[PDB]
C-alpha cells in the first residue's frame, strides 16, 4: 500500500515563470490567464508590510515577464483577486485541460507539482493539516506551485503555494487566494497552530490494512462516539463526528467491521501500543490516506 | 519528501495491448509497442508457457493496440527475452526523449501505474537488494514501467510484470531480462530474504545533517569491518568501499567522516529514536540515493 499522487501531465503543460522586477515564481498558465501569487509585486525591501493595493496600481503590463518555456507571454492585463495575481496573457494556453477551481478541508488529500522557475521537478501527495499547514517539501522559488486533484479528465486546483512556517511545514491559498489557515503574505513572524492526527484516516488506513493482510488489531469490543472521543483528545486526534462515520461506511461494509469497533481497535492501539507488530509495515498510524483514497487505490 | 518524478512525458507513450481476453498496458515509443510476452498467454498457459510456440501462432492482427480512442495497425511483432517488440503503423508523436537503462539495486525511480492503458497514478520506489519492488500494482498493472528523468530525457529501467506472494513485484528491464532470478510463469517463487539499503540510510543522515539536525551523531568511530559486522545483525546490507568513495562528497559538505556517520547509525539501531523523528520520518528511510540528496 503505497501513497500514490496523480498523473501530472495535465498540470505540467500549465506551468510558466513570473518575474517582476527581481522577484521570480511558478504561475498557472489556463486560457490567457496566468495565475500566481500576488506577492511576486513585493521588493524584497518591502517583504515586512507591504500595500498589495497600492504597489499594483503602479505597475503596468510591462512590469511583469512571463515565459512558458522557450517562449515569452505578452502581458495585456493585469488584477488582484484577494491574495493571486491575474495576468491576461496574449495567447490562450493549447494545453488548459478542463479544470475548476475548488477549496478543500482540513484532512482531504492532494497532489502537489513542485515546480522551480516554471519548470516542475516532482510531483507528492499531501494532505491539508487540522491546523491548515502542508507537510510539503518546498524551497527557494517554487512560490506558484500548485495542488491539485484528478476526476475523469477533469483538473480540480486546490492550493497554490506561498510560504514556509518556522517548523518548516507549508501554507498557501485556493486558487481565489484565500488562504487556508490564519496566515497573511508578509515576512512577519507566524507559526503553524499545535497540528492534530486526522482520526478519520487514521480509521480508512486501518481498513485498508484489513483489505490487504493485516488483522491482528482487531477485537472483540466497540466503543461510542462519546467515549472514543474523550479517547481522542488525550493523544491530539482529531474528534470524531457522524460524518465521518458515515462516510467510512462504504469500508465499514465490506470489511465486517463497524466504525466503533475500529475504533475499539484505534483507542487500544493508541493506549497500549503496537508491541512489537506492525501494520502495512508501519510502526506508527498513517493519517494521510482519505476513506475515498482507499477505496480508489483498493 | 519522496517525490517521484512529473509523469506527463510517461503519460503520452502508455498504450493498452489486447490479445484474446488477455489486456495489459504497452509503451509505445517511435513506431514500436513494448509489453510483457505473457499478453499471448490464456487461462491454461500460466503454469508452463511455451512462449515461442504460442508467439508462433500469432499473426499481426491478434494484437490489438488502442491509443486512446485510436487503434494502432500492428504491422510486426518479435520477442526479446520477456517482452514483446510490436511494430505499429504510426510513430508516437508524444516520444519523449528516451532511453533504456539497466539499474541496480538500491537506485530509485518513479513508476507509473496503468490499467487498461490509461495513468492511475505515480510513485516513488526503490529496487530491493533482493530485486523486488514494493509496489502498489492491482490485476491489469502488468506493463506499467518505472523511469528516471534527467535533463528532460526518460531512461525507462523497469517494466511490470508479476506480484509474488509476499506481495511484492517482480519485472523486467525494458529489453525484457528480468531483475532478479523470476521468470514469467506461475510457479512457485519467492522473494529472497530483503535487506535495508545501507548506503542510502547513510546518505539521507547526511542529508539531515546537511538540513540542521545532529542530535543522532555521537563521539565514536569505527572500523569498516566492525560496522558491517553490526549492521548485518540488523539485516542491513554490507557497505563496501565503492559506497564509501559514493559517499565522500557529502562527507566533505558535512565535515562527517563516513565512518563516524556509520558509528551514528549502529548507535541508532541500538537505540531507536526515542520518540523522534530525522527528516520527517520515525524511520530509518533508505530509499533516498546518494545521487537523490545532492538534487
Ligand atoms: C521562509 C521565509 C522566512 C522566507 C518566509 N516565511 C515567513 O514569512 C513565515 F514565517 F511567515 F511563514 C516565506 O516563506 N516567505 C517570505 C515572503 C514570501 C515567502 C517566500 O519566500 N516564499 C517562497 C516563494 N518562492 C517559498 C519559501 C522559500 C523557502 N521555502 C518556501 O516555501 C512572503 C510570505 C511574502
Ligand atoms: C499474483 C499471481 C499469483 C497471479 C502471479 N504470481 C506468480 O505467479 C508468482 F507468485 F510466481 F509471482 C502473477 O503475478 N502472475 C501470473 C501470470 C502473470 C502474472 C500476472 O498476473 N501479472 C499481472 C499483470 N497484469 C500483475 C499482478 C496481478 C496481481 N498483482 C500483480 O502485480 C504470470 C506470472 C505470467
Amino acid at each position: 500500500f503505497r501513497k500514490m499522487a496523480f498523473p501530472s501531465g495535465k498540470v505540467e503543460g500549465c506551468m510558466v515563470q513570473v518575474t517582476c522586477g527581481t522577484t521570480t515564481l511558478n504561475g498557472l498558465w489556463l486560457d490567457d490567464v496566468v495565475y500566481c501569487p500576488r506577492h511576486v509585486i513585493c521588493t524584497s525591501e518591502n517583504m515586512l508590510n507591504p500595500n498589495y493595493e497600492d504597489l499594483l496600481i503602479r505597475k503596468s503590463n510591462h512590469n511583469f515577464l512571463v515565459q512558458a518555456g522557450n517562449v515569452q507571454l505578452r502581458v495585456i492585463g493585469h488584477s488582484m483577486q484577494n491574495c493571486v495575481l491575474k495576468l491576461k496573457v496574449d495567447t490562450a494556453n493549447p494545453k488548459t485541460p478542463k479544470y475548476k477551481f475548488v477549496r478543500i478541508q482540513p484532512g482531504q488529500t492532494f497532489s502537489v507539482l513542485a515546480c522551480y522557475n516554471g519548470s516542475p521537478s516532482g510531483v507528492y501527495q499531501c494532505a491539508m493539516r487540522p491546523n491548515f499547514t502542508i507537510k510539503g517539501s518546498f524551497l527557494n522559488g517554487s512560490c506558484g506551485s500548485v495542488g491539485f486533484n484528478i476526476d475523469y479528465d477533469c483538473v480540480s486546483f486546490c492550493y497554490m503555494h506561498h510560504m514556509e512556517l518556522p517548523t518548516g511545514v507549508h501554507a498557501g491559498t485556493d486558487l481565489e487566494g484565500n488562504f487556508y489557515g490564519p496566515f497573511v503574505d508578509r515576512q512577519t513572524a507566524q507559526a503553524a497552530g499545535t497540528d492534530t492526527t486526522i482520526t478519520v484516516n487514521v480509521l480508512a488506513w486501518l481498513y485498508a490494512a484489513v483489505i490487504n493482510g493485516d488483522r491482528w488489531f482487531l477485537n472483540r469490543f466497540t466503543t461510542t462516539l462519546n467515549d472514543f472521543n474523550l479517547v481522542a483528545m488525550k493523544y491530539n486526534y482529531e474528534p470524531l463526528t457522524q460524518d465521518h462515520v458515515d462516510i467510512l461506511g462504504p469500508l465499514s461494509a465490506q470489511t465486517g467491521i463497524a466504525v466503533l469497533d475500529m475504533c475499539a481497535s484505534l483507542k487500544e492501539l493508541l493506549q497500549n501500543g503496537m508491541n512489537g507488530r506492525t501494520i502495512l509495515g508501519s510502526a506508527l498510524l498513517e493519517d494521510e490516506f482519505t476513506p475515498f483514497d482507499v477505496v480508489r487505490q483498493c
